[PDB]
């Protein structure tokens, strides 16, 4: 039915959303992230990753270990199935995944991986 999404992320390190729930019957599905703040990329850098919980550490901690250059996202990271790319206020970007990435019954989770937005910048995906 429905498969885009339109997520964002302000200067005050949150979402302004917790849960997103994929249907199904979507081939493809599409996340549309703005930042609506004021403070520039490396300040609060935003972005959308979207992989399974059981990585959402890791991805997270290697993105730390890489930097503003590397979109604070290890290159070459295999458990992220799906992510933006990190934007500064102003700035705006839409990842389009397919669907069947995803499967039922297991449990996907979205974060950002700029340091120290994680905490405050999550949730969860889910397939249904
Ligand atoms: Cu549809
Ligand atoms: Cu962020």
């Amino acid at each position: 039915a429905e498969c885009s999404v339109d997520i964002q992320g302000n200067d005050q390190m949150q979402f302004n959303t917790n849960a997103i729930t994929v249907d199904k019957s979507c081939k493809q599905f599409t996340v549309n992230l703005s930042h609506p703040g004021n403070l520039p990329k490396n300040v609060m850098g935003h972005n959308w990753v979207l992989s399974t919980a059981a990585d959402m550490q890791g991805v997270v901690t290697d993105g730390m270990a890489s930097g503003l250059d590397k979109d604070y996202l290890k290159p070459d990271d295999s458990r992220v199935i799906a992510h933006t790319k990190l934007i500064g206020s102003g700035e705006k970007d839409s990842v389009t995944f397919d669907v069947s990435k995803l499967k039922e019954g297991e449990q996907y989770m979205f974060f950002d991986t700029f340091p120290g937005h994680s905490a405050l910048m999550k949730g969860t995906l889910t397939l249904k």
